[PDB]
């Protein structure tokens, strides 16, 4: 009736929003485990007597290198602009080659399972937010363990060959160094946490148990019944924070690395394509386009499968070891520490000069009853995992989300803060609240560092009615008030919620604006086109404020419960 | 009906046969010893601590004594030594990918003994490795047997 | 016990377990045993009352 008079698709202001990248980075620990098993049940039905090259822990580190390969060649060849990691990658002859022998290359059925999950997305009203799979987020200290180096494997392939009689013979697998860390000798034993000292010791995690048969030379008979074998004379290299590139550690792109890795590359996709029957190659595939990658699994504190203490060289046999004397080398799940008192306050002699409730210093009264979990097997290796899915609300679709690596572990936010729209500001900045779910990295405690983790748990939701809280004027900070003398009325002592007796030990604040936040995310954005620093990157702790609460969440199990290794 | 609700330790425990002495068996089997009674190390293997004493193989098979270590072969550990003597170990090691149970030994009183998680391996350092155990066994029988 | 060793003694030569890195004779001596001592937990707890 008054639709022409209103006419209201011609009286609108309309905006979508901005460019934003959100950037995707796979734990490969679940897809190695997921190939090593793969490989685990298939391997005995292949001929490999035409092949030097060709073991378990080969054929392993190759879908592991096509997984890393996949994420660059989409990084360089689909992001729009490509990340300063793959920028550093030159075009010359020797690069071209190896960047045309992974694109050619034969991969089985099985991968493109996992890899279908990391494929491009842009969402439809937000036409100009993009989810795309890179790691030029990535930083060592930060996503070193969680991103498993194919180089690991060959040295597993060299361990397999050997003609020792020994029990466990994995114990020298975990001792051949990775990575120079510009100091530091990063071992197998660091990456994969099956190997600690505090005398060294072995300690069987669900990853190291997975990887410990590709390097075990008890079946090294069977790894021989060829005419012909070569070992991999693998070089390690030696970087910094200012030489870092994952891309050219991952890929194993050094100048002293790339005719192996040319080899490697050629010998194993051969093999994949007259044994395990791979018909198909990436380069058709780094273009396509689906709404899998918005699926990611969420985990609550769960105990490392690494450990960044330094390792001397194994010269005796090792122990066995367990799980509290892992957690104490790999700093997980600390107690409360004890206060040292070497500040004090200035508390006045005399009590009835100062309004003492207005007075943040105590008589020394209340203690915290702040204390964090302490390390525990079944609250660190058994929780449970949600399943979190923007689209639909199905668990068959699943299947590939938790093999895949999309993740994000949380232990101890517990709130994000959503920025209401203002309808009178502009339409651009309303439509591009993109940042709001996510925590800057220098807030974020890194986990391949030498930082302890303790954890203070999160408040338990059992309570009777739903809660939530709400900031006015300002959410980019929270206000402490500081009175005048003279004031208008009695200020009711309420609203303040206090934290009573810090020392030090427990935390002061719980909040955190724009070292404390314990996180992990595969859901990034960093902020410019240059190296990632600290000052640039953001982890995001949920997706729930882009895609609302109205998207499936279900729970399930880890995937060393629904995966059983035999 | 059948329950073990009534098990006591030191009534009814060599009468129970432990599953964890033929993982301790699968250990010895496989390794590559040319040494004439290899079921021995078996024997030697401790499988439970019972609140202050060391209760082996053989405590609880009756082969291996000492009053100078000696073996006598009863009915029961004539039978069991043929699947812990590494003389063919050649037939088991004749496979790609071999791997060891990395088995862990429960200390238990009368106050924590249960023997449901003993007999069936539900320590909670010893849980990944049983149901690695049952589900890659299940599967051998399901293909094979 | 004695029944399933015999069992596996006269059974097992007929077997491919190259597919496997646990089996072995002992290992299913013990799958068996381990089945048993099963079939009381499960009549335990889901047959007897209490």
């Amino acid at each position: 009736i008054f639709a022409k008079e209103i006419d209201l698709p011609r009286n609108v202001i309309q905006h979508s929003g901005n460019k934003f990248i959100l950037d995707v980075v796979p734990d490969s620990r679940f897809p190695t485990f997921a190939i090593t098993e793969f490989v685990q049940r298939s391997f005995s039905n292949f001929t490999f007597e035409q092949y030097s090259y060709v073991s378990p822990a080969s054929l392993v580190g190759y879908l592991v290198y096509m997984i890393h390969a996949f994420v660059f060649l989409v990084d360089a060849f689909e992001r729009s602009p490509m990340s300063a990691y793959a920028s550093e990658i030159d075009a010359s002859h020797a690069y071209l080659r190896i960047i045309d022998a992974f694109s050619d290359a034969y991969i089985p059925d099985f991968l493109f399972e996992i890899l279908d999950t990391y494929l491009s997305h842009r969402l439809d009203i937000r036409s100009k937010l993009e989810m795309n799979v890179s790691y030029g987020s990535v930083l060592y200290k930060y996503d070193a363990p969680r991103i498993v180096a194919p180089s690991i494997f060959l040295l597993a392939h060299n361990q397999l060959i050997s003609q020792s009689r020994e029990s466990t013979a994995y114990e020298k697998w975990l001792d051949s160094i990775v990575i120079h860390y510009s100091r530091a000798v990063i071992r197998v034993g660091n990456l994969v946490g099956g190997l600690y000292q505090s005398t060294h010791f072995t300690y069987r995690n669900w990853f190291a148990r997975s990887l410990s048969r590709l390097a075990d030379s008890a079946t090294h008979r069977t790894h021989l019944r060829r005419p012909m074998i070569s070992e991999f004379d693998y070089n390690i290299p030696s970087v910094n924070n200012n030489t870092y590139n994952p891309y050219v550690h991952l890929l194993m792109l050094e100048p002293n690395n790339r005719n192996i890795t040319l080899d490697f590359i050629r010998s194993l996709s051969s093999f994949c394509s007259t044994e395990l029957k791979a018909t198909r190659t990436l380069r058709d595939h780094i273009s396509r386009r689906s709404a899998a990658i918005s699926r990611c699994v969420i985990k609550g504190p769960e105990a490392p499968t690494w450990h960044s203490s330094p390792l001397d060289d194994l010269k005796e046999k090792s122990k066995q070891g367990n799980f509290s004397q892992f957690c104490e080398v790999a700093k997980f799940g600390l107690p409360r520490k004890e206060n040292s008192e070497s500040y004090t306050f200035k508390f006045p002699k005399d009590a009835s000069t100062i309004d003492t409730a207005f007075y943040l210093i105590q008589e020394n009264g209340r203690s915290s009853v702040l204390d964090p979990t302490t390390a525990d097997e079944e609250l660190h290796t058994e929780g449970m995992n949600l399943l979190f899915d923007p689209y639909d609300d199905e668990s068959s679709a699943h299947y590939a989300t938790v093999l895949s690596g999309k993740l994000i572990q949380n232990s101890n936010i517990d709130g994000e803060t959503l920025l209401l729209p203002d309808p009178t500001t502009g339409l651009a900045r309303t439509n591009s609240r993109y940042l709001q779910g996510s925590v800057l990295i220098r807030n974020v405690l890194p986990e391949f560092d030498q930082h302890e983790i303790r954890l203070f748990p999160r408040y338990p939701q059992i309570s009777r009615l739903s809660a939530s809280l709400t900031l006015l004027f300002n959410m980019r900070q929270v206000w402490i008030p500081r009175f005048k003398q003279k004031v208008d009325e009695q200020p009711k002592l309420s609203n303040f919620s206090w934290n009573e007796g810090c020392d030090g030990t427990v935390p002061s604040l719980n909040v955190v604006t724009a070292q404390q936040v314990i996180l992990w995310s595969s859901y990034r954005h960093v902020s410019n086109s240059d190296r990632p620093t600290v000052d640039t990157v953001y982890y995001y702790s949920t997706l729930e404020l882009l895609f609302g609460t109205r998207s499936s969440m279900m729970q399930t199990y880890n995937l060393h419960q629904l995966l059983s290794l035999h």
